[PDB]
């Protein structure tokens, strides 16, 4: 059940919210992916203009990036703030963890995507990762303390 | 323990046959490497045959694809489906989104590697990607009533 | 809590261990990126020199290897191995299957990123799938002895 500890909602929330983010970055590259008619497969290509179309286009492998690097770091809190919300930490110091980490991966992807000048990317990818290295920690100490 | 939902074995059988699946994607393109001689490193390279066939393959390519849309879209649904068997859904309607994901991924893989027209593999894509979409929408609503 | 089951502890060290070594290999990219003058953005290569700097590297995309390589192995881990510590197996048994795991994984990435000679990364790789496959079978089973 959600309300097995205090700060499992509040991480629910977040985490729900930065799935359906990443699966909202998959459809840009889907329709980036028609508009600029730029296919990774010749089958693709075929349906939707010729094999010439089976092509890279730099929006399509920013976009790519993007994705991935929400991969590289997404996925990672997942499992972190799963966990962190069991060691009975906080409320209010909990919530700011989450918010700090959706907020800065939100500000990511509009930096990204957005073609946003240096360095304000790789700001928002940097605070996103100051919760989960907190986060990362104290399962360190939890874990180790337990064994 | 796993009875501790009653749609968390079909959960656990259903991602964990999933994880097996991008197992054998993973040993598939490794396979695909030595039989087509293209490695991504030259000290692979030069153990097998010199540093000519450190270079990209289309096959290789593909797999390495596959196995990424893998990591887009199954890891997200390990998490979403765990959180969503435990937030007590009718044991039917969870074995059916559990079902529809697994069939869809096998599907996909199937149509990615197999080389199927067009839109064939995009279908699995969306199939698959509509009770991951139903899950987070339910555990979106639990989290912020939980608030 | 930590203390939920008697493996959990064993695999929380680990797997948090084992993501704070993708993090490393995070910083490691970048900080090759910008020794060798090699960024994927143009917003990134015109703070860093000039547009010319929107360039490929080997040693860069050796560090994504490694990386996504994580990717495909340590997140399948890090739910496998949650799920197997709550399926009451041998306290010594569990430790070798994440010990094994953790070892084999920073080997993976030594001789990734320090180009070792073939097959030793290859044997690596295999070497911690080995505890994964073992995992994912008995979870198989417990599952579907639950349906
Ligand atoms: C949102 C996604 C699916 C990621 C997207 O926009 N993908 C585009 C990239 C290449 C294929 C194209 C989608 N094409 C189709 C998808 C379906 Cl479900 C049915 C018919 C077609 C069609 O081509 O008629
Ligand atoms: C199934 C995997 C491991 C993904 C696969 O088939 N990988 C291939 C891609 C390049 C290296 C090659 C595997 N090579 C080896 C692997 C081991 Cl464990 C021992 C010895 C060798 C050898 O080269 O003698
Ligand atoms: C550790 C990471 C962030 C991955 C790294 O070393 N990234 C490098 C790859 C390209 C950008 C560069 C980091 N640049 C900055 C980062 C911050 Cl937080 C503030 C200012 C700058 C700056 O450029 O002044
Ligand atoms: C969750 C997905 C976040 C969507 C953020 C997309 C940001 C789009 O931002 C757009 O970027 C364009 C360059 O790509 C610019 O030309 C436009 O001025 C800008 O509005
Ligand atoms: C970036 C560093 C993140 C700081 O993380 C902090 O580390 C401390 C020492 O391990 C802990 O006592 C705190 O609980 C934790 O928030
Ligand atoms: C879990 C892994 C799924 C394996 C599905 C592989 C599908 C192989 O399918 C094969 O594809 C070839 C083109 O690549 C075709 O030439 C063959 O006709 C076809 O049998
Ligand atoms: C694609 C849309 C998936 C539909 O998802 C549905 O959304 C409804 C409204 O949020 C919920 O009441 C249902 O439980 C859910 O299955
Ligand atoms: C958790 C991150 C693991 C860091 C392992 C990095 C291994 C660095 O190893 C280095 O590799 C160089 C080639 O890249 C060689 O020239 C050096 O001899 C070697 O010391
Ligand atoms: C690589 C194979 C990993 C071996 O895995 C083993 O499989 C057996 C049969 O399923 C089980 O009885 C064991 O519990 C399991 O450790
Ligand atoms: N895989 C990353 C590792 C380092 C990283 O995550 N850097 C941040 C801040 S510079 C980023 O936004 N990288 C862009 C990307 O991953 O495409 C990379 O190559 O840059
Ligand atoms: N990363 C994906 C995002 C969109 C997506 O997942 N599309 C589906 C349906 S067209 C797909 O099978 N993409 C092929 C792939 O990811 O290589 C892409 O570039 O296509
Ligand atoms: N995506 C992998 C699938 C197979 C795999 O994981 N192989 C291991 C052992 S050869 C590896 O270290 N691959 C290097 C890599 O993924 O870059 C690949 O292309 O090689």
């Amino acid at each position: 059940l959600v309300m097995s500890s205090p700060a499992l909602p509040a991480f629910l929330l977040c985490s729900t919210l930065l799935v359906i983010k990443m699966y909202v970055v998959a459809i840009i590259t889907g329709q980036v992916r028609l508009r600029k008619k730029a296919f990774a497969n010749p089958e693709d290509a075929l349906r939707h203009g010729g094999p010439q179309y089976c092509r890279s286009d730099p929006d399509v492998e920013r976009c790519l990036r993007a994705h991935r690097n929400d991969m590289e770091t997404i996925y990672p809190f997942l499992f972190l703030g799963f966990v962190y919300s069991f060691l009975g930490p906080n409320p209010f110091v909990a919530w700011m963890h989450f918010l700090v980490f959706l907020v800065g991966r939100v500000a990511h992807t509009v930096a990204y995507l957005g073609k946003l000048r240096a360095p304000i990317r790789s700001v928002t990818y940097t605070l996103a990762q100051l919760p989960c290295a907190s986060m990362a920690l104290q399962i360190l100490w939890e874990a180790a303390r337990h064994l």
